């Protein structure tokens, strides 16, 4: 079922939508839904789902598993270390989801996008954007091959989550320690991960936030998406614009 909803008085005039799915009925509460339906790039939305490969192929094995910092020098202070799985995940660092997936074999990875739906499953451009200049900082799921819509990835989560996918419940468990974000509100459990690129053939960003929120026994599957011409617009703030859908309408 799908039940048409209004959020853009928690938008702050930026252009988007919104989609929750709740588990116990089949209610999808939809705001633009022509934009909900439309695939794009997950941009690093895809770390959920490239942690769940690493861990299922043995790449990776704990929140705390590390891929061999060599050295290689990084703007960004906290990359430049051997960091941990929820670490990397949290400073959403390339460089080591990258060694993560170039572990793994593109007919692995086929397999388990084609188990999960994931959108159009087109991992045909393994190196990704090259043409962005930016070298091995680049992969089929950052403004590359890969799209998503993200009624798709809502109906991800809740396959990973409810625990109706091949991933050990074990690897599922992981994903939600890491995944775990404060949002000043100890009544509700709030979950997901950011996404923050550019399209620049149509001059958009793909600002994301996806995840799942848990209160008082009902869980909701959710994927926030911005399509703004202002490319000012981060997945940090497509997190805030979440974060005060869930308190105004999911409390």
């Amino acid at each position: 079922a799908v039940n048409i909803v209004d959020y853009s008085d928690c938008f702050e005039g930026i252009s988007g939508g919104a989609i929750f799915c709740n588990t116990k009925n089949k209610e999808y509460n939809i705001y633009n839904k022509e934009l909900i339906e439309t695939r794009r790039s997950p941009c690093s939305t895809f770390k959920i789902v490239s942690t769940l490969i690493g861990l299922e192929k043995g790449v990776i094995n704990s929140k705390e598993s590390v891929m061999g910092y060599d050295g290689t020098d990084y703007p960004n202070k906290n990359w430049n270390k051997n960091l941990s799985l929820e670490e990397a995940f949290k400073e959403s660092c390339v460089w080591y989801y990258k060694k993560l997936i170039n572990k793994v074999d593109a007919k692995s990875v086929q397999n388990i996008l084609d188990d999960l739906k994931y959108g159009n499953c087109d991992i045909s451009e393994w190196e990704g954007d090259l043409k962005n200049g930016k070298g091995h900082l680049n992969g089929f799921w950052l403004e590359s091959s890969l799209q998503i819509s993200p009624k798709e990835q809502v109906q991800t989560m809740a396959k990973i989550f409810e625990g109706d996918t091949n991933f050990k419940k074990e690897h599922i468990n992981i994903l939600r320690d890491i995944m775990a974000i404060d949002v000043n509100d100890a009544n509700i459990n709030v979950y997901g991960k950011t996404g923050t690129g550019f399209d620049e053939k149509n001059k958009r960003v793909d600002a994301w936030f996806v995840g799942m929120l848990e209160r008082e026994g009902d869980t909701y599957y959710f994927a926030i998406k911005s399509d703004d011409s202002n490319k000012e617009i981060t997945g940090p703030k497509v997190k805030e614009i979440a974060i005060n859908i869930i308190k105004k309408y999911y409390s």
